[PDB]
């Protein structure tokens, strides 16, 4: 009868029958598709529907009436609903990863869905009149209407409500560290945030977008925090609000002014003397234009912070995802830089750019970059776009002699002076890049000692590759991996302790053969933290499984450090507690990237110089 009024199981079964007949080619009457008042509470639909219903471009649930239904706590992930009515339904705490709703009426529904949801749901040609939605959704295809007179939905707790067209969004009550992250930080939340949600609306609704954003900014201002609390999300904020159509809002623009200045000042403090991590698509499209704008508003910072300035310009010119406008603006700003009294002297007729005191941006081999010294007024470096790229993001085989040293209107000789020494005194960003290359080289050498390239090519390459990313798709927890790793690490750990021979190899690789017991211990501590990270859920381990061979090796590194110089440790049983969590007494079921976190925190506190010189940068 397309019907049944019993349990959730009974409802779900009638729906599956109807949807299967639909798939069979049968045309169902409106009576057959009437699931008004349906009880679908706690149903996992993937367990009751054929696989085709959850696949990309698979089967779809078309033309059903689910008025005033209960989907509470159910799992509708990866389903596609087309031409359905959800009016008055409860979808509170529903798992809806990548669920699509198209051509549907989802008016007056409760849609604060479960945070266990992975992919945002998306809404195409669908109305959400007076609907309370969680602030993470793809609204690229929603239909908006003029808001009515109604009161915000009745709710148990939380903050005030804002309109997004005729949709309701709930604000947090306070903007705590937790709320700031959950609402604003799309950078640390896989591209999801209220900022991205409001911004996903079609361009025909630019008015509604600005209005909703103004209301959020009002909430934010209405008891804002400080620099410590806004700091984690300054980047996410400017990534969206420093672009049209939010630029046309007098209210947003006024608020954003100080936020962007703080953001810019922070970048100047962090990346003037340290290489900016190679910008990805997001950074090139949303952040670089903001940095250009800040330099445009504070032209003095171009020469005061030429380390950061030159990096930004470089990435604007070479990023595959930068707009033409971004490149042109970068070039225009660079011209102002070159016109500066402190820079113009160094522009040397026979070597710079097109040779007429302007760069040649049509080629990467032209020497278009001049970098002022951080210490001496009269000295500069000149190099090509190609060279600067490689010196900022060094590779194992990058040379540090492909630049021109300028001074006194002359191309000076760089023979009989090591790049290191020049960088230390005059070019801090390159000292950092040089040290990064060195640190990577030495860690690589240790990898080669442990994992020979001739026997374990695949693993050596993976161990090497894992050092340049925060996360890994490679997990060494299958039987073959565990067996192979046991073969590599265990033989270096007789009785669970570092072999004396292996310890000497470490000493030679890190040139500590003549060093103090302390510097030796601190180095071993940091290496122990590195291998603890390898074994964590982020790299080669999962959340519930951490390769025992990697844990044993990290533990023994820490033991030898303790033997060498116990005073480097904070306590007797602090050493014991970490040792215990490295070990699998069979009572440790799940977790620790915790040992790595705790140990690393201690390293930054007491020997942050040793840590930075040992740890791969991406893991810092």
């Amino acid at each position: 009868a397309t019907s049944s009024p019993s349990s959730p199981a009974d409802w779900a079964k009638k729906l599956t029958d109807a949807v299967l007949r639909q798939k069979a080619g049968e045309t169902l009457t409106a009576a057959d598709r009437d699931f008004s008042n349906a009880d679908f509470r706690n149903i996992t639909f993937s367990k009751i529907l054929p696989p085709s219903f959850m696949e990309r471009d698979g089967d779809i649930i078309k033309g059903f009436n689910f008025s005033n239904s209960k989907f509470t706590y159910s799992d509708i992930s990866h389903l596609h609903f087309d031409e359905c009515r959800f009016t008055y339904s409860t979808l509170s705490d529903v798992v809806c990863s990548n669920t699509k709703f198209s051509n549907s009426d989802m008016n007056e529904v409760f849609l604060q869905y479960s945070i266990t949801t992975q992919q945002q749901p998306s809404f195409i040609d669908t109305t959400l009149k007076n609907t309370l939605i969680r602030h993470k959704a793809n609204l690229s295809g929603v239909i908006l209407n003029e808001p009515d007179n109604s009161s915000p939905p009745s709710v148990s707790g939380g903050g005030n409500f804002i309109r997004l067209g005729d949709i309701w969004l709930q604000m947090p009550l306070l903007w705590t560290e937790n709320a700031v992250d959950g609402f604003l930080n799309h950078e640390h939340n896989n591209g999801k945030s209220i900022l991205m949600t409001i911004d996903s609306l079609p361009d025909k609704y630019s008015q509604e977008k600005v209005q909703a954003m103004e209301d959020l900014v009002k909430s934010l201002r209405g008891g804002r925090l400080t620099e410590a609390c806004i700091r984690p999300v300054e980047s996410s904020l400017v990534s969206v609000l420093a672009h049209p159509p939010y630029t046309q809002s007098a209210l947003i623009s006024e608020w954003l002014g100080p936020v962007q200045e703080r953001f810019f000042a922070h970048q100047c403090q962090t990346y003037n003397d340290v290489p900016l991590p190679a910008p990805d698509t997001y950074y090139q499209q949303r952040i670089l234009p903001v940095l250009l704008d800040s330099f445009d508003r504070n032209s003095a910072a171009m020469t005061t912070h030429s380390g950061l300035f030159n990096q930004v310009i470089l990435h604007c010119m070479t990023g595959v995802d930068c707009t033409d406008g971004t490149r042109q603006k970068a070039a225009a700003l660079y011209e102002q830089y070159l016109a500066h009294p402190a820079v113009s002297p160094h522009i040397h007729n026979g070597l710079f750019g097109n040779y007429d005191g302007s760069p040649d941006w049509t080629t990467r081999a032209a020497d278009n970059f001049l970098l002022l010294s951080s210490q001496d007024s009269d000295t500069a470096m000149m190099l090509s776009t190609d060279t600067l790229l490689t010196m900022l993001n060094p590779t194992p085989d990058t040379a540090w002699d492909n630049f021109y040293l300028l001074r006194a209107g002359e191309n000076v000789s760089t023979a009989q002076i090591s790049p290191v020494e020049l960088f230390r005194h005059d070019f801090p960003v390159f000292l950092a890049a040089f040290n990064q290359q060195a640190t990577q080289r030495r860690f690589g050498e240790l990898i080669d000692i442990i994992l020979s390239t001739e026997e374990h090519g695949e693993l050596n390459q993976q161990f090497l590759a894992a050092t340049n990313q925060k996360h890994s798709t490679v997990k060494l927890i299958d039987d073959a991996s565990v067996s192979r790793l046991a073969t590599i690490f265990d033989p270096l750990l007789p009785e669970g302790k570092l072999s004396p021979a292996h310890y000497q190899h470490i000493l030679s690789a890190y040139h500590l053969t003549d060093a103090t017991p302390q510097k030796q211990a601190e180095t071993l501590f940091c290496l122990s933290t590195a291998f603890a990270r390898y074994s964590s859920s982020a790299i080669f381990g999962t959340e519930h499984d951490s390769p025992p061979a990697l844990r044993g090796y990290a533990e023994a590194l820490m033991q030898k450090a303790w033997e060498l110089s116990p005073a480097i440790f904070p306590s007797s049983e602090q050493f014991t507690e970490w040792s215990d969590r490295f070990h699998g007494l069979h009572g440790a079921f799940t977790c620790t990237s915790v040992v790595a976190d705790s140990m690393q925190r201690h390293a930054r506190k007491y020997f942050p110089s040793v840590l930075s010189s040992i740890l791969p940068l991406a893991w810092a």
